[PDB]
């Protein structure tokens, strides 16, 4: 009898950290990492929070309790674990393909989950999901474009793609993820995810070159991750123009952070609730 709100309703109620096992994707469970600072009402936002390759959501879900207990902001972290969502096909790559090699419909992408919790939370009155914003670092920062590739963006507020290792360009030239194509995605997919004010937030120090994306299709987009966030940009700039498309995409380099998910989270937090980069003796801080 009881349904996912429910159990949302009575989990997140009260302030603190918490693990929240999800089960929406029939037999894949999934845990929200929560942190719920007192002082949160319904009104304030809710930051959507991807981890890396380590699927440390709960590690994620820390690096964010400041900025939460300064903004009153209500945290969760999706967490994919490697033992249910194995390998990059399920968490970075949003189990795109049946075993087969066929296409899933959208819908059934790990990427679609996001609003689905979201809607809970909603059904939950925990908060009202007017302002969510959704971050992700490395792996999640994968997760999130290819998330804004595929999924509608009606439940997203802002959206920020932090380090990620490689990218699904914005071309139906190439098979997902290297490309659009092969998975049931439109030119109207694309046009949408041209027009969305995405960041991708990029440490100009993330230039070291053994986790890092190392097949062909990810070299072709330079040596680290840093190369590779100039090479999606200017990729996406491309693809608009060539359509006549309105582009929405900002590029965000941090000086002096490199591939330090914590730092870039705490970045992001003050891009986003303080309106500002943090200053170069934060930034030295940080890094
Ligand atoms: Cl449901
Ligand atoms: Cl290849």
């Amino acid at each position: 009898d009881l349904t996912n709100a429910d159990r949302i309703a009575l989990e997140l109620g009260h302030a603190g950290r918490n693990a929240i096992p999800y089960l929406d994707n029939a037999d894949r469970p999934f845990t929200l990492n929560t942190y719920r600072p007192y002082g949160y009402t319904p009104d304030r936002p809710v930051v959507v929070v991807q981890h890396g390759v380590l699927r440390n959501g709960a590690d994620y879900r820390d690096f964010w309790i400041p900025a939460a207990d300064r903004h009153k902001l209500l945290i969760v972290a999706p967490t994919f674990s490697d033992e249910i969502w194995p390998g990059v096909e399920s968490y970075n790559n949003g189990r795109a393909f049946t075993a087969a090699g066929n296409p899933r419909h959208v819908d059934g992408w790990t990427y679609a989950l996001v609003a689905r919790v979201l809607a809970n939370i909603r059904a939950a009155e925990i908060a009202d999901c007017e302002q969510v914003y959704l971050f992700g670092h490395s792996a999640g920062g994968q997760f999130v474009h290819r998330l804004m590739s595929s999924q509608p963006h009606a439940p997203f507020h802002a959206v920020t793609a932090a380090n990620p290792g490689w990218y699904t360009l914005p071309t139906f030239e190439h098979r997902f993820p290297e490309g659009l194509d092969g998975v049931g995605l439109t030119e109207d997919h694309l046009a949408r995810l041209l027009a969305y004010p995405m960041t991708i937030l990029a440490g100009d120090q993330d230039i070291a070159t053994p986790n890092l994306p190392s097949e062909p299709a990810a070299l072709r987009q330079g040596p680290h991750r840093y190369a590779r966030a100039r090479h999606y940009y200017e990729a996406g700039q491309r693809a608009a123009a060539q359509r006549g498309l309105p582009f929405g995409w900002q590029l965000q380099v941090v000086p002096g952070i490199g591939h330090d998910g914590q730092a870039m989270s705490q970045v992001c937090a003050s891009l986003w609730f303080d309106g500002r980069m943090p200053d170069a003796a934060e930034l030295a801080r940080l890094a």
